[PDB]
DNA sequence: GACCACGGCGCT
DNA sequence: AAGCGCCGTGGTC
């Protein structure tokens, strides 16, 4: 059924990367299958001035690599959308295609061929959905295309500022580094956790608290460490050399070498089928797990800049997850909270504690914002423990309070294991849908592990969704502003406004993302304006 | 060179 | 006793 280049409007298209993302990419292969023929380019580049848009399997990324070369090719159908929608299990091609009817190849025409075949038994799963129809069409197909911009658009980074906090950077790790040594009586490897183990636990006098999950060692995590600090002065440098090596390592030190020769930025990867919950991630690098708490962390994330001319726009949605769970549960004190306009963690402490907003103290504040987020995952008495430093009663005890607050959350958390168990997967406010078997696990450490990943996934995904729908809606406002979207960082927006224009891009945006889709209780949204993403956020 | 599992840890 | 992706180590191929 081979036919000339090139195919019909319509037809699925399947292609082959040199590498997996498309801003580095040579384009290798280039096909397309309709109507019982499979077409295959003589030449891809050429041929990708052919396509009126990218249908097909991880069209998305045929889209980024057709904007590098400056053409505009935005994505359609793409069989990947239809599965995850349908199983957020479904994260990759070759899973898909064994799954679905096919095999995911190395060959553009077979890739082809495979997407045509993958969307009519895909398309064929979700009659009946209507809900996840409703999410393809007015959310998944439609952010594809945004996504697409944002990864060939990029982000300015400063390289040279990197590079010279590379150099101090190193110094101070070699202080911490002697030290350790020292303390120790010998050098050893520092990064490595198991040599750590043995020094800390078996040649220095040290308790330990906790095992690792899969091997059983004795761990040397943050956790384990903090509960040492008075233990002995070896402590302290190797939490100090920890936080050091982690952002030189991770950040520092890789970000600069990924500035792409054509744009002069760097680009991210949006991966739309990646998570259990319907988020979004980032890869290629990472750009949703940039530091910002610590005051080295700040520092590198001044290096994220606007080009000149431009500033920097960053709206955050103030804590949507939590506003999304007074939504579901209904609960009247949590509504109340919202509805009210008042400080959610500062008020949280007034209804717990039982003292008036004013009388609260900075740790107050800090138990109810810990629980305040806490609750989302599960998270017990003993962790809250850890986590405040305060004796486990007491931990108890906040937790008793804020459920005796906040009582219909503890009911919205009943009821959904009660109908995950009976339908096997659980849902967000627009119908996505996680399934989780181990629910009716007989061991209660899975079974309980299993519950808070059902429970939590409601409130996530819808805030994942909401996220979604308002980029959906300000993409093409920013289009007519000469604006640009940037970076999503689950709750957070990035974009670059011309400098004469910023102002009104940061009212609009932030109007948009509010009104996105009104709940029981406000959404409201932080924005600041800056030259880099640290003075942009305030 | 690449792959992996793991512990660990950065962000939401 | 939530969701990710990336780091270095240790082990392997
Ligand atoms: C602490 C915490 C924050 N986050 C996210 C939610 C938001 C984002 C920023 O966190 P914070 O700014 O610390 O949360 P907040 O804005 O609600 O508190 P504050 O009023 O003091 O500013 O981080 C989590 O997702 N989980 C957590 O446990
Ligand atoms: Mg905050
Ligand atoms: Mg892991």
């Amino acid at each position: 059924e081979e036919a000339p280049w090139p195919p019909p409007e319509g037809a699925f298209v399947g292609f082959v990367l040199s590498r997996k993302e498309p801003m580095w990419a040579d384009l290798l292969a280039l096909a397309a299958a309709r109507g019982g023929r499979v077409h295959r380019a003589p030449e891809p580049y050429k041929a990708l001035r052919d396509l009126k848009e990218a249908r097909g399997l991880l069209a998305k990324d045929l889209s980024v690599l057709a904007l590098r070369e400056g053409l505009g090719l935005p994505p359609g159908d793409d069989p990947m959308l239809l599965a995850y929608l349908l199983d957020p299990s479904n994260t990759t091609p070759e899973g898909v295609a064994r799954r679905y009817g096919g095999e995911w190849t190395e060959e553009a025409g077979e890739r082809a061929a495979l997407s045509e075949r993958l969307f009519a038994n895909l398309w064929g799963r979700l009659e009946g959905e209507e809900r996840l129809l409703w999410l393809y069409r007015e959310v998944e197909r439609p952010l594809s295309a945004v996504l697409a911009h944002m990864e060939a658009t990029g982000v300015r980074l400063d390289v040279a500022y990197l590079r010279a906090l590379s150099l101090e950077v190193a110094e101070e790790i070699a202080r911490l580094e002697a030290e350790v040594f020292r303390l120790a009586g010998h050098p050893f490897n520092l990064n490595s956790r198991d040599q750590l183990e043995r020094v800390l636990f078996d040649e220095l006098g040290l308790p330990a608290i906790g095992k690792t999950e899969k091997t059983g060692k004795r761990s040397t995590s943050a956790a384990v460490l903090e509960a040492l600090r008075e233990a002995h002065p070896i402590v302290e440098k190797i939490l100090q050399y920890r936080e050091l090596t982690k952002l030189k390592s991770t950040y520092i030190d890789p970000l600069p070498d990924l500035i792409h020769p054509r744009t002069g930025r760097l680009h991210t990867r949006f991966n739309q089928t990646a998570t259990a919950t319907g988020r979004l991630s980032s890869s290629d690098p990472n750009l949703q797990n940039i530091p910002v708490r610590t005051p080295l962390g700040q520092r590198i994330r001044r290096a994220f800049i606007a080009e000149e001319g431009w500033l920097l726009v960053a709206l955050d949605y103030s804590q949507i997850e939590l506003r999304v769970l007074a939504h579901l549960s209904g609960d009247e004190n949590l509504i109340r909270v919202f509805q009210e306009g008042r400080d959610i963690h500062t008020e949280t402490a007034s209804w717990m504690f039982g003292v008036p907003r004013e009388a609260v103290d900075p740790l107050m504040r800090r138990a109810a914002k810990t629980i305040n987020f806490g609750v989302l995952y599960g998270m017990s008495a003993h962790r809250l423990s850890q986590e405040l430093a305060i004796p486990y009663e007491e931990a108890q005890a906040f937790i008793e309070r804020y459920f005796q607050s906040f009582p219909k959350v503890r009911a919205w958390i009943e009821k959904t294991l009660e109908e995950g168990r009976r339908r096997g997967y659980v849902e967000t406010l627009f119908g996505r849908r996680r399934y989780v078997p181990d629910l009716e696990a007989r061991v209660k450490s899975v079974r309980e592990a299993a519950e808070r990943m059902a429970f939590n996934m409601p409130v996530q995904g819808t805030a994942a969704d909401l996220m979604k729908l308002a980029m959906v809606k300000l993409f093409p406002r920013l289009e007519e502003m000469g604006a640009r979207m940037l970076l999503q960082v689950h709750d957070e927006l990035v974009l670059e406004a011309p400098k004469e224009r910023a102002e009104a891009v940061a009212r609009l945006a932030k109007e948009v993302m509010e009104g996105v889709y009104p709940l029981a209780v406000p959404l409201e949204v932080e924005v600041g304006i800056g030259e880099d993403w640290l003075s942009a956020k305030e």
